[PDB]
Order: C-alpha cells, then structure tokens, then sequence
C-alpha cells in the first residue's frame, strides 16, 4: 500500500485521515505503536517533534495529523475547487483543529472538574460549522463547495467525539445533524465505521470519552 499510518491502538488525531482513506478507496498499512514500544524510547526520539501520528507516502515521511490530512486533500482532490476555496478549507479545519485541542484538554487533564462547562459552553463551540453549513447550499452538500474536503472528514470525527461525549449536543442544530448522518452513510465512510479496525479502538488513550 502507498500509504502508512503510525500511531497509537486508538482513534484519536488519526480518526479523521483514517476515514478519509476508507472513503477514498485507498490502501494502507497501520503500524499499531504499543504504549511498551513507546516507552521504550527510541521511536521517540526519532519522530520529528517526538510525537506521533508518523506518516508514510512511499519514501515521504510526515508527522502532524493536520499535515497528513492537508497532504491527502492536496494530492486526491479534497481541497476545493479553487485558490478561494482552499482559504475556506483551511478556515474551517482549523476551526476544527481548535475545538480538538479543548476537547484534549479535557479529557486529558481535567475530565471530572470540568466536563460539566465544557458541555455548557459546546453549543456556542459548535453554532461556527452550522452557520458555515447555512451559507453553502442550504447546508445540503459539504461545508465547502460542492465537493468533499479533508475539512468534512476531520469536522465529522470532532462532531462523531462530541455526540459521544455529550448526546444530543447537535439536536439544535438541524444543518449539522443532517450532515451527520448524510457523511455517515457514504457506502465506503458507513462500512469502516462499522469495522472492528474502527469500532474495537477507543476514542482516546486515557480510557475517557
Ligand atoms: N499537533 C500534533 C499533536 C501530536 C500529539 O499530540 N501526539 C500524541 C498522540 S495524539 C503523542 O504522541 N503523545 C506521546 C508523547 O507526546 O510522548 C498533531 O496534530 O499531530
């Protein structure tokens, strides 16, 4: 396969790219990195910023999960449709990317004191990507343009993680739950998602969710 994915027995900062692969067809190899490997340390310290996911297109070797999925949209065709386009991919990932980074936090170093303000302030957290919805085509299409964006798949998984931790968090938002179930049910997106490649890891690696 082109294509490798080093990381971690979890979902995490690789849901995304993972689902964009499933639903693009490709081919790839999963390279699960025990915690034992890990600490062990010499992975590690060969990993650019010490961290992983590490990535693979044949000889390029990438590290940043932003970078894997930016790398992905340029070479399969999931970055919109023009130069303008690409700014609003860019915007709305990394709006995602942002929220990713608070969820982190809390599920990683202040789950019990502060999941309940988290929760409370989520709806205004989330109000950005139904209104990005509201102004492409009723909401009816992607959140750019007319065509799928590594954007979608990475807004997809930070909605997906979101309804696990808080049910029901887009019910006030119709453009953002529709879009939900529209991506979920994509034949190749639908049938990964079912897989036990996707469904037996958990979300994060701290047992939270
Ligand atoms: N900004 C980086 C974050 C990388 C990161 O957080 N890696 C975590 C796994 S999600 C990790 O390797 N932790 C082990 C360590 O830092 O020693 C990205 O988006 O890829």
């Amino acid at each position: 396969p082109p294509y490798t994915v080093v990381y971690f027995p979890v979902r995490g900062r690789c849901a995304a790219l993972r689902m964009l692969l499933a639903d693009q067809g490709q081919s790839w190899k999963e390279e699960v990195v025990t915690v034992e490997t890990w600490q062990e340390g010499s992975l590690k310290a060969s990993c650019l910023y010490g961290q992983l996911p590490k990535f693979q297109d044949g000889d390029l070797t990438l590290y940043q999960s932003n970078t894997i999925l930016r790398h992905l949209g340029r070479t399969l065709g999931l970055y919109g449709k023009d130069q303008q386009e690409a700014a609003l991919v860019d915007m709305v990932n990394d709006g995602v990317e942002d929220l990713r980074c608070k969820y982190i936090s809390l599920i990683y170093t202040n789950y019990e004191a502060g999941k309940d303000d988290y929760v409370k302030a989520l709806p205004g957290q989330l109000k950005p990507f139904e209104t990005l919805l509201s102004q492409n085509q009723g909401g009816k299409t992607f959140i750019v343009g007319d065509q799928i964006s590594f954007a979608d798949y990475n807004l997809l998984d930070l909605l997906l993680i979101h309804e696990v931790l808080a049910p029901g968090c887009l019910d006030a938002f119709p453009l953002l739950s529709a879009y939900v179930g529209r991506l979920s049910a994509r034949p190749k997106l639908k049938a990964f998602l079912a897989s036990p490649e996707y469904v037996n890891l958990p979300i994060n690696g701290n047992g939270k969710q």
